[PDB]
């Protein structure tokens, strides 16, 4: 047999593994489950094209499910260049604010325990790459209107370098200011769909079609691209959010089964709650993405929540988060702007809707069903301890000041450059073009090209 | 550190999870496997929604890959209000008949072994869930011709709670009276297709469409309204139902992958029968529903079986499955209905088929390969027990008269009501129109709500 | 309780069942992850047919999404049939060259260590059974213009049992006569991949069309029959790609998550290697399907390398498979044949491309990973090793001369036998020009039956 005679760090690379077995440090069970898990998550990303592309009241050019693979190979390449460095490294610069680049190009990213210590860095760092590429599938989807490829991707991993990986050292990595603050945040409602929410708002303020013609009043509030495209988006992304939340546990214990339950039945309820306020809100008519939207909505709300709340909790968690967002899309009608409140109206509302929420059902008895894997926390409002819902507002705002600063500055930045402007406005454009294929899904028959916008 | 002082319970919530690691009683390993199996299993509910939806003689107006998405969230909210609790409680009422409210609104589940030992509560719960929402799936698509949106709702949860749960605490809680007799069912070939199967049946001759003029002679056997959505259904089905008969093993020890294996070979063998039978039938030429309605068939043949038969009896149940289900779907041209028993032929009879084979193949030696964690069966009709044909003869028959009746009575009581009656007679309804927004698997560009049928 | 009262015998059947936990040789997490991940690399299945349906510039009468659960169906069987037999049989009829036929029927296949042994036979025939199926698929993906089905079956039937099955003894069998010389593929870039690439070659230059229309010069290089079909299909590989690699360590340890997030970053590197290239060689304009062929193309590459090689390396193997696969599409236009140079010029060239750069990058360190489960090796080029590079072309041109020599051999008798001619000439098919019939993905609605030629 191969005999190992050294003893892992426990830092760095984590040993040699030519002379120690790198393996011991972790449980086979808890690397099983979260590699599944992996593969699971990024299934989300061409679930979160097919699903805003079919919902949305406007064709666009860019197939955002063709698209979805180019976000997922700059965000694969941005997480590998400096992504899980400037996110999760085991040293960082600030009170805690970004990581270094310790972890640039992967170097020493093998079998040492992660932020997430029942897990080595690689799995974590393959495990956390799908979250980037979950989030920036989300923000291209935002921000996909009128868009160009090119300047879409330079976009893209900026936007990931500088905003998602910053939030997510606050929120996630061991020593980020926001977790020894108290802010709780299971599997991104900050992280996530907060920041993805609202650079989907920043979108639509900057650029996007200001008074917009599928926004006038008497103009209906569901028109969608595809219905079959919406649905088959919330069944990947349904799937893809067991293992979202699921292995946001970081093992196979108890709490994983137990936040899977809250899932669900939050995804049912919230579900079931848009399907019906727009039964009402339309006069007793049965709206075709009300369900779909519901679902969704449901599943932000308890993605902060999943494995601190109790199940029954998960019901209200749903129900506020589908109502809160069913209303949340009607935002469109005051500002008069379609792209990419979409995205805002459910992610990054249900975001904060979740997050608060998370601080108040947070209970002591749901967490410690991790047993031995445990790290305590404090409590919620059910548990008496009332000071943990200004804890999830400290974090609701530090990342919401933070991407909705920073994503500004980004698309004005790449905007005052012609090179790398995101959209064009109408006098550049060779507006109104063969766009007619598009394309249910992506394009029409034997298009061989994508259809990008010109200038003059 | 942190350390855990008590002992776990073994009853109720199995133990106080802040000072009992509750999970100590289970293999991570075990558990992590049916966390995973279960989001598989899930990914079946839209499956039978397309495989159904496109599989029909008929354009259904509500599409049944969009209302498989709300047979998701009324069946979760069903398992979580009282569903686990009915079917699955620790006490049963009176003879193992029913379960007791104990697990109303998820109290008290974690923990604990459940009534497969290996897991906890709140995992068996999470897992044996999607159960339900795969047998309220086929019992949309059976019936759901004309069908009212919040009828079907209210039916589903109805049919749910006072038809599959009695059922399934008779063949899978501990307690149960059928597992006590002697009847083997791994997977759900007594519990999910029989029982769907015949809510098929039991909708066909109560309700759907008498004398339908698909069925005349001369008219054509197969004429699938999607061959694509047929096929990403047999697709999303078999993925799909590799974690549905390999997670019903409980635990991942040899017994789990010898019944995936026969699993494929069921199925692999349900379709090439199925095929070639229909060749020979047609007059020379190769169906195209033939190859996947054979996979399904043998897909179902094999789930009462999948885990106590030998791999070489697998292809024994697939093709007598496969053949018999050929059949059975002739058996719309002589009722001259069809509303019906695309459900009933595959599922009903498949289910059927499957559970006497499954009394004349069982196997003490491949029961057994599950070591440490075996209940020991007898064996059957190949171990000269003689007496298991006759014992899944009655677990057929208690099944079948449990459904037939309930079913039967819960769609003409419901008849009764206005509000409530599922499919409005030929004479108050308004055809057509709205096909033109139908849709191959859902409803048609900018659709906004779906055609549901109103009254003159 | 239950005494197991043997001990696991080593052959054969491992043991007796009813009187030996044969469980106790093998660990829980580690078959469980091999056995989710069976059931996601069969997903791949659908996905060759999605994938090269919507690349082809011709539509083809046999879809290729239909006749993939065909290609699962009759790979399944022969497997069960005898091809775990012939290709891993633990006595191989010398000297490695290909199995007996112990394993016939699957007689005897159950708890003997495996060929990889830290699995169940029973579980690594169904795992290994997936990566067949995925062949089979590639090689009626090649081998589908025009072609008739019944032949099509016995073609695979028979270029599975003496294709794939004696090269996959070579090379992966424990007593395979490439395994004892030193050839390294991890996950099958020689029995998978470059067999049936040059498979398709093979085709191409025996029976698909000569002077093929679609390639004179100033015909476009893309004209995909479906963007969408290109997209999804992408999707299922990519995610099944994560349990097609990462499976291949036969554990859970860190290898197995080093080698997944080489197989992503090799993905994402490809394909946007070959959208770039695109980009300059169609003049600024983006290619509908080039980010996707890429993917696919960069996830070829790393498919021998993924458990050897550093991870900065799955960039350069990404880059150079992307960019060499690119290339070899323009084979077509010298030729002047399309069906099948699609195959080969992804997983033909790719097959060798990868197997070779496998050679110079394998790195002991990251073999080592695996820790207690690992066979050592000495590494290839930059561990200063550079014999390995020679052991990878001899396990290149032995796959390569047996499947070209064989593949024809097969492919000319049988064209030879009027009624098993896979494919008519043009001068005894009837062409019934009816492509009218022929969907996006499968068939148009109401299709009923599949189009095979037919003869004057």
């Amino acid at each position: 047999s191969y005999n190992f005679t050294g003893t892992p760090t426990g830092e760095g690379t984590g040993g040699n593994s030519l002379t120690t077995d790198l393996n011991t440090q972790f449980d086979l069970a808890n690397m099983g489950w979260i590699g599944v898990a992996s593969a699971g998550v990024w299934i989300m990303v061409p679930g979160i094209g097919l699903l805003y592309s079919g919902l949305s009241r406007k064709k666009h050019a860019l197939s955002l499910l063709w698209a979805s693979m180019m976000a997922s190979a700059v965000c694969i390449f941005q997480w590998f260049f400096w992504g899980y460095s400037l996110a999760f490294s085991h040293n960082t610069r600030g009170n805690g604010f970004i990581g270094t680049l310790e972890f640039f190009g992967f170097r020493n990213v093998l079998g040492a325990p992660s932020s997430v210590s029942s897990l080595p860095d690689i799995l974590f760092a393959v495990y956390q790459g799908m979250f980037a590429a979950v989030t920036g599938a989300l923000m291209l989807g935002g921000a996909c209107e009128r868009a160009r490829l090119f300047p879409m991707m330079v976009f893209l991993f900026l936007w990931m370098t500088i905003v998602y990986c910053p939030i997510a050292c606050w929120v996630w990595n061991a020593e980020g200011w926001l977790v020894k603050l108290g802010s709780l945040d299971y599997a991104g409602g900050l992280c996530v769909h907060l920041t993805s929410g609202h650079g989907g708002l920043v979108y639509a303020l900057i650029l996007g079609k200001r008074n917009d013609p599928v926004t006038r009043k008497g103009m209906p509030k569901y028109k969608p691209h595809s219905v079959t495209s919406v649905v088959l988006g919330t069944v990947f992304l349904w799937f893809g959010w067991m293992f979202f939340n699921g292995g946001s546990a970081g093992n196979a214990t108890i709490r994983a089964w137990y936040s899977i339950m809250s899932t669900n039945l939050a995804a049912a309820c919230g579900g079931l709650t848009w399907m019906v306020i727009d039964y009402f809100r339309c006069g007793r008519k049965w709206t075709t993405v009300g369900l779909c939207s519901g679902i969704i909505a449901g599943l932000v709300g308890i993605t902060p929540a999943a494995g601190f709340v109790p199940i029954w909790s998960a019901v209200v968690i749903g129900v506020v988060t589908g109502a809160g967002c069913n209303l949340a899309v009607d935002l469109k009608s005051l500002l008069r702007i379609d792209d990419g409140l979409d995205c805002y109206s459910i992610h990054g509302v249900g975001g904060c809707i979740g997050s608060v929420l998370t601080g108040i059902f947070a209970a002591d008895y749901v967490n410690a069903t991790a047993g031995s894997y445990i790290s305590p926390i404090d409590g919620g409002w059910i548990n008496h301890h009332y000071k943990q819902v200004g804890y999830q507002l400290a974090g609701i705002c530090a990342a919401l000041a933070w991407t909705v600063t920073v994503t500004s500055i980004l698309l004005l930045t790449m905007n005052a450059i012609p090179f790398l402007k995101l959209r064009l406005s109408a006098d550049e454009e060779e507006l109104g073009t063969d766009a007619a294929q598009i394309g249910e899904f992506t394009y029409e028959e034997s298009t061989a090209y994508i259809p990008e916008p010109i200038r003059s």
